[PDB]
């Protein structure tokens, strides 16, 4: 098969190479097996030092028989200082970066001993390969000697978190007026780590736009269904909502441990578009949510939405020629396929209001007075095209000398520009 001879035999090369193939996701052997599997990785920086022996640092020459006594037997130390005790460094290191195929070849390497460590990687990467020794040539059982060595290091990434919102059903009890809250669930799969490393820093952040949302309170952070502890999984830092763990839970999680954080955000106002989203963020720079394990960050994947619209009501007599004061209104969530009850059910209303001097219904317990911001729909499965929810508007108290008008169902569309203006008029006699 492809074969070679010893580094001191006739017909032997003078130099060699080391081709790195970086993938995400086979003890060794040295040769190139052209069966990848999938998922290359670019941006991986590998610095390689040639090793000598202790006056001055005389490089190891693997063409000399005596220098093979220096070749190490076990794994390589994880720090450059530890290898500097046994060996000495000839060069100051040569750092190069993998390509789109996740590959780089260190060519024209003299027959000696080399120390390689992955000195940089993309921010998506949390755990890099362990530092390793390479000998040019490499003893091989099929090709006798191997001068063009191929290494397949291991690189571990952090998966993108997923964020869902509470549903429309669940929204009823949680609140329906502007100023209520919603619940999001940040589900994150724990990333794998390379052998020997322990989890150092675990953080999930969620930067909030101060014009739309405001942190109210975390309700749960569970671990594969098992929830949280008070001071074990630290869950504060309200400003720029973040969640930094502590060593106990860090020494507890395994690869594949799903963790789900649930927190509450106060919906502040109705945006011009009415669409309030929570996308991913690559860091605490701009609004969004993301993760961090051992310094490896990632933005979120899914983007939930909560839609909110407006509604203002004008009071007048029959024909809207005179604007009337003192008429009391109430909004209920009780529509069925476009029908409303004849008059208001005696249950607790969603929002109440009264008309003022110019007959504009100023609403109570909500900011601002006019218009009125009501909930529409929540979606965790992408955007909604033309969202709308039906409410029922009732007049509870009519002005003295007027008979209140009939019930109107109201359809609410997102955005302060799409506000629904209702002219609620009353017959006189």
């Amino acid at each position: 098969q492809a074969t070679a001879v010893g580094p001191d035999q006739p017909g032997a090369p003078t130099h060699g190479s080391l081709t790195v193939h970086k993938y995400v996701g086979n003890a060794g052997t040295g040769e190139e097996i052209s069966v990848p599997g999938g998922q290359p990785l670019e941006g991986a920086e590998f610095t390689i030092w040639r090793l000598g022996t202790n006056d001055s640092c005389e490089p190891i020459d693997l063409a000399n028989t005596n220098d093979w006594a220096q070749v190490p037997t076990g794994a390589a130390p994880r720090e450059l200082s530890a290898v500097q005790n046994d060996f000495c460094l000839v060069d100051g290191g040569t750092a190069r970066t993998t390509n789109s195929a996740g590959e780089y070849t260190f060519g024209n390497l003299d027959l000696g001993l080399y120390y390689v460590q992955e000195t940089d990687a993309p921010a998506n990467i949390v755990s890099r390969t362990a530092p390793f020794y390479v000998s040019i040539p490499l003893p091989h059982a099929q090709q006798n000697w191997l001068y063009d060595v191929h290494v397949y290091p291991k690189n571990q990434e952090v998966d993108a978190p997923t964020k869902t919102i509470n549903s429309d059903s669940d929204q009823a009890g949680k609140g329906l007026t502007v100023g209520s809250v919603v619940e999001w669930t940040i589900s994150q799969t724990v990333p794998a780590l390379n052998d020997g490393e322990q989890y150092t820093s675990a953080t999930i952040w969620d930067v909030l736009n101060p014009a739309e949302l405001e942190y109210a309170g975390t309700t749960s952070v569970s671990l594969n269904g098992t929830p949280l502890v008070e001071g074990t999984d630290y869950t504060i830092d309200a400003g720029v909502v973040s969640w930094s763990l502590t060593e106990k839970k860090l020494a507890e999680i395994k690869a594949g441990d799903t963790i789900e954080v649930v927190f509450t955000t106060t919906v502040l106002a109705v945006t011009e578009t009415g669409d309030i989203d929570n996308p991913g963020s690559e860091g605490p720079d701009k609004p969004g949510y993301g993760s961090e394990f051992n310094g490896g960050t990632t933005p979120g994947g899914t983007t939930p939405h909560t839609y909110w619209g407006q509604l203002t009501v004008n009071k007048g007599d029959t024909g809207m020629v005179n604007k009337l004061a003192g008429a009391e209104f109430a909004v209920f969530n009780n529509a069925e396929n476009g029908v409303c009850a004849p008059e208001a059910p005696e249950t607790d209303a969603i929002a109440t209001g009264v008309s003022d001097a110019e007959g504009v219904v100023r609403w109570n317990d909500v900011t601002p007075d006019n218009p009125l911001g009501l909930w529409i729909a929540n979606s965790s499965d992408g955007e909604i095209a033309n969202p709308n929810k039906d409410y029922c508007l009732y007049e509870t108290k009519a002005p003295s000398g007027y008979v209140a008008g009939p019930v109107q169902k109201v359809n609410i569309t997102p955005g302060t520009t799409a506000k629904l203006v209702v002219d609620f008029e009353n017959t006189k006699k």
